[PDB]
């Protein structure tokens, strides 16, 4: 029988194959595993979780937590999986990994109409097909991907520094300026406690070479930062009249304009660290950070320049990408987009045209940003508030994240009520 292809049986993969098969279509799940194992899997177990357990924080105040209501909604398997096979973790969603694999792979496998191939996939398959091979996608594939589509437009690492929500910063001490951006300028005697404040940081360890990590940096000496990231150079602080002694600048990475992050401070610093660290640049002492800083191995694409907001390949008809080779991070980000790409997928087998969620919706924000964000050393995305418009008003944070929660669920539940074929 005819078959969607998905390549690659991890969060995103089984989650694309789970919605095709919900809506009547064959799959084709490609899995090298176990004969062929990731430098981080362990197992032959469709969507095995290779590190923490944690799916994310549940709270009406947590992005990950509407990702996860919104997931339940649309009738996720990882949901499924992850519900039966909760255990205690502190206010997080988190799993026993094994009975969360385990049901995901039975559920699966015991698909009429499920065809499982365990073989490297090595060139792009044609007809319908999702690509969803994760962080560790295989060397092979990764070169199909550049020979097609562009070597500069796969990465091997993601080198991102930490995104500030913009209406969090206070610009009073900022000054808007292209060299010759925001210009957080600051005196040698704050750059002199930044940078010792950088030396003695906590920061994760590996499990990149020209790329460095501005911690790092700190610790080669002084004058590395102000030859580097901080420079001052062709910049003018209209408080001085002068050339600033060291800045930080930010950019814009969204289309709506309310994330910048931090030009040059790629780091592995513990998230707490970056935190306390970001807060003592001028402009940014109540800054509301909306995505950590991070510096590891991970193939992925760049989904501005490639994808659309249906996942769909702009320039390659009926290929989808899903999970982390589409630019987000995280267990639940990856299987709600391998939902997303299955589904168009699955109407693309029926003919139908794509759909994506809405921006208010967490799944939608974030498919959004993937198809819209600075394409200038992309950098992939996790689920958080800056993706969904502001719920306007005075009422503090906590409050502000109810109601967008609240608008976000309902919002994501209309549009699933309006899909044709519905989700059975
Ligand atoms: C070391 C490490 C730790 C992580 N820790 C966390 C964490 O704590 N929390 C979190 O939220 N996320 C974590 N992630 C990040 C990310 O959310 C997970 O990697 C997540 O599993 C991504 O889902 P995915 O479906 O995109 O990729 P994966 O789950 O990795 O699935 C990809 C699948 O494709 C297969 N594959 C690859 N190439 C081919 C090929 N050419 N042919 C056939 N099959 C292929 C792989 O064997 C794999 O089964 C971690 C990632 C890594 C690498
Ligand atoms: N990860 C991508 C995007 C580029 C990138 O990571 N650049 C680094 C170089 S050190 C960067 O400046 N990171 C900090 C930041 O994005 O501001 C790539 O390998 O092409
Ligand atoms: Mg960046």
């Amino acid at each position: 029988m005819e078959r969607v292809n998905v390549v690659g049986a991890g969060l995103a993969g089984s989650e694309a194959a789970w919605t095709l098969l919900r809506l009547g279509v064959p799959v084709r799940l490609f899995e090298m595993r176990p004969k062929r194992m990731t430098p981080a899997h362990g197992t032959d177990r469709f969507a095995e979780i290779v590190c923490s357990n944690s799916l994310g924080g549940e709270g009406e105040t947590n992005a990950k937590g509407l990702l996860q209501a919104e997931m339940r909604r649309a009738g996720s398997l990882v949901m499924e999986a992850a519900d039966l096979a909760r255990v205690p973790a502190g206010g997080a969603l988190a799993v026993d990994r094994e009975e969360f694999s385990g049901y995901i792979t039975e559920r699966l496998t015991g698909h009429p109409l499920l065809e499982v191939v365990r073989e490297e996939v090595r060139e792009i398959p044609p007809g319908i097909t999702v690509l969803a091979t994760g962080p560790l996608t295989s060397e092979a594939l990764a070169e199909a991907l550049k020979r097609r589509f562009g070597d500069h437009f796969l990465a091997y690492y993601d080198a991102a520094s930490p995104i500030v929500l913009y209406e969090s910063i206070d610009l009073t001490k900022c000054f808007r300026a292209g060299r010759y951006y925001l210009n957080c300028p600051m005196t040698e005697e704050e750059y002199r406690r930044f940078h010792q404040a950088l030396l003695e940081a906590q920061r994760h360890t590996p499990h990149f070479e020209a790329c460095v990590p501005v911690e790092e940096l700190a610790r080669r000496g002084y004058q590395t930062l102000l030859f580097g990231p901080m420079k001052p150079v062709g910049l003018v602080d209209p408080r001085t009249g002068k050339e600033p002694f060291a800045v930080v600048q930010l950019r814009q990475e969204d289309k709506a304009g309310r994330m910048w992050s931090l030009v040059g401070f790629q780091t592995g610093l513990k998230w707490p660290e970056q935190k306390r660290l970001i807060q003592m640049i001028p402009g940014l002492e109540n800054a509301e950070i909306v995505r950590y800083g991070v510096m590891h191995r991970n193939t992925y694409l760049n989904a501005p320049r490639l994808l659309g907001e249906t996942l769909e390949f702009r320039e390659a008809e009926g290929l989808y990408a899903a999970g982390v080779l589409a630019g987000v991070e995280g267990y639940l980000e990856s299987a709600a987009t391998g939902f997303l790409a299955g589904l168009n997928a699955a109407r693309k087998a029926l003919g139908l045209p794509p759909v994506a969620p809405p921006e208010e919706s967490m799944l939608g924000g974030l498919v959004r940003y993937l198809a819209t964000a600075n394409p200038e050393g992309f950098q992939p995305m996790y689920a958080n508030w800056g993706l969904v418009p502001p719920v306007e008003g005075r009422m503090g944070k906590k409050e502000k994240r109810q109601a967008m929660y609240r608008r976000g669920l309902e919002a994501f539940s209309a549009w699933l009520s309006g899909l044709n074929p519905p989700l059975p």
